[PDB]
């Protein structure tokens, strides 16, 4: 068939000069309007095809799901100890090493969500610690980003290591700092050359520079995992994900085919921290910003909280089914926030057809999730913060098919259930105890995000006064 249309590639630079990596989302919307829902791009050495709109995204990730579940190879991961049997989950090539870990994480999260419901208890407890930290600001204006990062990070810590860290723990803070620096190493021209020409990794200066923060991150992680290994009681059922992994590691001793080994454990835990911290934290940061920019919505949320939960009792997941408006608001925060505009890249493992065009095997697929969440043909006013995008005239919560912030198909966010829990419990707990507002004498913060691959709220401060 015909290959997707797009800007004519430059002789050597290809379409690199046709893409603004500072505002890639805006740039891609421009290309979409010009070339259609499915367009091509030759970014450096990689042939790329961008998918816009729900139809294109689903046809690729769902209809042709078996052929689009792979990730583009990333040579530099060798630096982090990657191997055929240890690829973590996030960037693991489609195959058994990924599927065994995918199934393990999914079932493990599900299990920690049943019975005594450990996950919900850890989250509820963290929300209380978070509220107390907000109160310590005594009404003084502050940037809530740091605390949101710590609260969300502690939830992953609870899930993986069965513990939390005090907000002033040296090790915890170093870990968070390394995490934010590490995210940056996902961009840059250096990584682009090294991945295209892996032999350049033989030069110490370069190999030791591309992922210095991510390597240090893993090193800090090793220290924590080693301590956990000492406290693990194998005679009791696994209390957290690392214990379940260790138990599986023991059963796999002697099996060279297993993905349960020391090299993979550190990668899997690092992946959960990496994929689950900045996302959930940035979403909550958008949440509070939108609440001070739209006080009316905030009051309506607080009125539903008071009517369903009261001002004493801690919010519970059971309350969610009875708070359609708060659910609508949280969903609109994600839709409007659009924190992962271009999702995570996929790679075709077989020629496929999308919207009639031919997609050669080995093509890197970019899912423009932003084009789905902001589609003008689906949403009433995609560019406004409008809770009613998820409510009907009767006030019932309705979730359009276009709500795909976690993507779709076999590789769709495995943390979605936990993210939903964290967003509801952290948001409601905070709105239940505080009234948030923009600090006087300060300009109304912008609703425009700052793109750095991940889309964050423009820097802002706020006052949290007890209710
Ligand atoms: C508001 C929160 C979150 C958002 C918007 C988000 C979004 C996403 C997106 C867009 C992807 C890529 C899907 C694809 O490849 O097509 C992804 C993957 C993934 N997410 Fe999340 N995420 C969130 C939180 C979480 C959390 C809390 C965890 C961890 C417990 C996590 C775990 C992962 C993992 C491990 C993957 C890779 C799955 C695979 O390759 O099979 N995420 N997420
Ligand atoms: C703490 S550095 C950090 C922070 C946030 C993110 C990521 C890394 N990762 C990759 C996870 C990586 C962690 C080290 C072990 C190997 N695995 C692959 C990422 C990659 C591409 C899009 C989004 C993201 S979210
Ligand atoms: C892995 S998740 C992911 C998802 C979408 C984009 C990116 C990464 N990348 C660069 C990695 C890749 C993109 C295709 C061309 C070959 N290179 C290696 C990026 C970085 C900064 C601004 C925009 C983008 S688009
Ligand atoms: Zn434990
Ligand atoms: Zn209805
Ligand atoms: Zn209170």
């Amino acid at each position: 068939g015909k290959l997707p249309p797009g800007p004519l590639p430059l002789p050597g630079l290809g379409n690199l000069l046709h893409v603004d990596f500072q505002n890639t989302p805006y740039c891609f919307d421009q290309l979409r309007r010009r070339f259609g829902d499915v367009f091509s791009l030759q970014l450096a050495w990689t042939p790329v095809v961008v998918l816009n709109g729900l139809a294109a995204v689903r046809e690729a990730l769902v209809t042709h799901g078996e052929d689009t579940a792979d990730r583009p190879p990333v040579p530099i991961t060798q630096i982090l100890g990657f191997g055929p049997r240890s690829q973590g989950v996030f960037l693991a090539r489609y195959g058994p090493a990924w599927r065994e870990q995918r199934r393990f994480s999914v079932s493990t999260l599900r299990n920690l969500g049943l019975g005594k419901k450990s996950l919900e208890q850890w989250v509820t407890e963290e929300a209380a610690c978070l509220c107390a930290a907000f109160a310590n600001h005594s009404g003084r204006p502050f940037r809530p980003n740091g605390l949101l990062d710590k609260a969300v990070s502690n939830v992953i810590a609870s899930l993986t290591c069965g513990r939390r860290f005090e907000y002033d723990d040296p090790r915890f803070l170093r870990l968070l700092d390394l995490a934010q620096e590490g995210l940056k190493e996902e961009s840059g021209f250096l990584r682009e050359v090294l991945n295209a020409v892996p032999v350049l990794l033989h030069i110490p200066a370069l190999a030791g520079k591309v992922l210095r923060f991510q390597k240090a991150f893993l090193t800090q992680l090793d220290e924590l995992l080693t301590e956990h290994r000492m406290t693990w009681d194998p005679a009791q059922p696994p209390r957290d994900l690392t214990e379940a992994f260790l138990a599986e590691m023991e059963k796999a001793k002697g099996n060279p085919e297993s993905s349960f080994n020391d090299e993979n454990l550190r990668i899997v835990v690092a992946d959960l921290f990496s994929a689950g911290m900045v996302t959930t934290s940035t979403t909550l940061a958008w949440g509070l910003l939108l609440m001070i920019l739209h006080p009316d919505v905030q009051r309506r949320v607080q009125q539903e909280i008071d009517d369903v939960i009261g001002q004493v009792r801690r919010p519970e997941m059971g309350d969610q089914a009875h708070m359609p408006y708060t659910t609508a608001v949280i969903h609109e925060v994600q839709r409007f926030g659009d924190i992962v505009p271009l999702g995570v890249t996929h790679m075709t493992s077989r020629d496929i057809e999308v919207q009639g065009f031919r997609i050669p095997k080995g093509t890197t697929l970019i899912t423009n999730l932003s084009s789905v969440l902001k589609d003008e043909a689906v949403w009433e006013k995609p560019f406004r913060f409008h809770p009613e995008h998820f409510l009907d005239a009767q006030g019932h919560f309705v979730k359009p098919e276009a709500f795909l912030p976690f993507s779709a198909g076999r590789r769709a966010c495995l943390g979605e259930p936990l993210a939903r829990m964290e967003l509801f419990l952290f948001f409601t707990s905070l709105l239940q105890h505080f009234s948030f507002s923009v600090p006087t004498g300060q300009p109304r913060p912008s609703h425009h995000g700052v793109f750095a691959f991940l889309v964050s709220p423009s820097p802002y401060e706020l006052c949290a006064v007890p209710r």
